[PDB]
């Protein structure tokens, strides 16, 4: 009982894109090309962009959802941590125990799937205006990686999903994430393997 990471581009030409941040040491948020993964800090916005070679139809949403990235801890359920669960940290919005938020739109909707009992949060896609390229959604994650009773230092992926208003797939790409302190730092440091 696992969601596809496959990637789909679709009608549309759905893509991914990032802010090209570089690892200084004070940046709250930064992505690697080469390992496809996302650094970010706790509770801080992550914006994600998303790009289409033709604009989706009125109605479309858009999905994000967390699974495990290895394959013996897929079929848990990504979870706040007992602790981050019980924390004073609601924005009025999300469930207590979601570790993916979106801010500053009053439209967010979250999921706990009835049979799969994972969760997901989906916004209304809006084009881009005609003078921009991409559209930017701002995601939040509300449990570290190192949690213990949570994700327990185990990496995870991310998995954004185009689909029309009766919830039919249209796009899939996805990304890995590690929520830590200090993104730039470990950035370079899991890049310096290579
Ligand atoms: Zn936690």
């Amino acid at each position: 009982s696992v969601p596809s990471q496959k990637t789909y581009q679709g009608s549309y030409g759905f893509r991914l894109g990032f802010l090209h941040s570089g690892t200084a040491k004070s940046v709250t948020c930064t992505y690697s090309p080469a390992l496809n993964k996302m650094f970010c800090q706790l509770a801080k916005t992550c914006p994600v962009q998303l790009w289409v070679d033709s604009t989706p139809p009125p109605g479309t949403r858009v999905r994000a959802m967390a699974i495990y990235k290895q394959s013996q801890h897929m079929t848990e359920v990504v979870r706040r941590c007992p602790h981050h669960e019980r924390c004073s940290d609601s924005d009025g919005l999300a469930p207590p125990q979601h570790l993916i938020r979106v801010e500053g739109n009053l439209r967010v909707e979250y999921l706990d799937d009835r049979n799969t009992f994972r969760h997901s949060v989906v916004v209304p896609y809006e084009p881009p205006e005609v003078g921009s390229d991409c559209t930017t959604i701002h995601y939040k994650y509300m449990c570290n990686s190192s949690c213990m009773g949570g994700m327990n230092r185990r990496p995870i992926l991310t998995i954004i999903t185009l689909e029309d208003s009766s919830g039919n797939l249209l796009g899939r790409n996805s990304f890995e994430v590690r929520v830590c302190a200090c993104p730039g730092r470990d950035r370079r440091t899991e890049e310096e393997n290579l």
